[PDB]
């Protein structure tokens, strides 16, 4: 199987293993109930170096990235990052991502790990001019620190301002303990938050310093539960679920990340715009059990009789005390107090769509 950088130090940390589309990745440390409890209060360290990275470079790199994304890529500066989709000619998403500008015409291209060979012959299909597109996936690892406190943490490791970044920016070739490292203040949790870029072989290193760092702010290693947890309250896309060949950004619920008007063409531009400007015929929910059932990726969602859609996540809410699941469903159905029956092994079970993000 697919391994991190970090991998060798899971078993110190108590991390329960999951295959997580061919990387295993940790599922939790401890428990999903506490480690979302951390990353509410205090702190949380995410390993999440599955990620690909590729860079960008070349006179043309910017003409061909505002054809390839959502987002309008002009809006960057050195040190600012964006988040952006990636869409096919009918809107639906190749990937979402992060894009750095690290120079003048050089950009670092945060991917999802079950992406990369497809974002990469998506965009090699799609060069023109000056444009290099350079796989750096297994040179670089990614620590993630999220929560009320991981400012905090971070002062302690690094002699940079790292207090002075506003969100989507980042300090590059930042030191911590000797260590080169990118700096950015990103998350993927919803609470204040960073994340580290560093040479694969100096992960191991920053992530032990990290928990020392954190031991007295009560940081601890979080997983994969976690995340999806973080991710309801925040309502936050993960592709392969909320984002797919067959979701649109708008109706995933990102369209801030859609910049429509862009004078650039992009691919998706049009069928986006439409459902930018009237809305689309799908849109991205919160769903609470009112009847007990475990909803997943995938289940059926149906009222009077009829589809209306699909989960899309399955998860638990500690700050509701039920299960819930986030689910893709007609537009006509997404107003908050409606309720809806979910497809549990044959069986229709009741949920009642809730206001999501927190």
């Amino acid at each position: 199987l697919k391994r991190t950088p970090l991998f060798d130090l899971y078993k110190e940390y108590g991390g329960k293993t999951i295959d997580f589309g061919g990387w295993e990745l940790p599922v939790q440390f401890s428990s999903i109930k506490k480690e979302h409890e951390a990353v509410r209060t205090a702190a949380g360290l995410f390993d999440v170096s599955h990620m690909g990275e590729v860079e960008v470079s070349g006179n043309d790199s910017l003409s061909f990235l505002q054809r390839l994304m959502t987002n309008d890529v002009s809006a960057l500066t050195p040190g600012r990052a964006q988040y952006t989709a990636m869409c096919y000619p009918d809107g639906g998403t190749v990937d979402d991502l992060l894009i750095y500008q690290k120079g003048e015409n050089r950009y670092l291209l945060v991917i999802n790990a079950s992406n990369i060979d497809k974002d990469l012959a998506w965009m090699k299909e799609h060069a023109a001019g000056d444009v290099q597109i350079d796989n750096q996936s297994d040179q670089i690892a990614l620590l993630a620190v999220q929560g009320p406190k991981a400012e905090a943490i971070l002062k302690n490791l690094t002699d940079a301002d790292v207090s002075a970044l506003k969100p989507f920016a980042f300090i590059d070739e930042a030191d911590i303990s000797g260590r080169k490292a990118l700096i950015s203040r990103t998350g993927y949790t919803g609470e204040d938050g960073y994340e580290i870029y560093c040479r694969s072989d100096d992960a191991m290193h920053i992530w032990k310093k990290i928990i020392d760092a954190g031991d007295a702010y009560g940081l601890i290693p979080c997983g994969l539960g976690a995340r999806d947890t973080l991710r309801f309250e925040a309502n936050i896309p993960l592709y392969g679920q909320e984002l797919t060949r067959d979701i649109t950004p708008i109706e995933a619920g990102i369209g801030f990340a859609v910049k429509h008007k862009k004078e650039s063409d992009f691919f998706g531009k049009s069928v986006l715009s439409e459902q930018k400007e009237n809305g689309a015929k799908r849109k991205l929910v919160g769903l609470e059990m009112i009847e007990k059932g475990i909803p997943r990726h995938g289940y059926e969602v149906f009222q009077n009789g009829k589809s209306v859609g699909k989960v899309t996540t399955g998860t638990q809410s500690p700050t509701l005390g039920k299960n819930v699941g986030l689910a893709l469903i007609d537009s006509e159905t997404s107003e908050i107090g409606t309720v809806v029956d979910v497809e549990i092994r044959k069986k229709l079970v009741k949920a009642k769509v809730v206001k999501t993000p927190f």
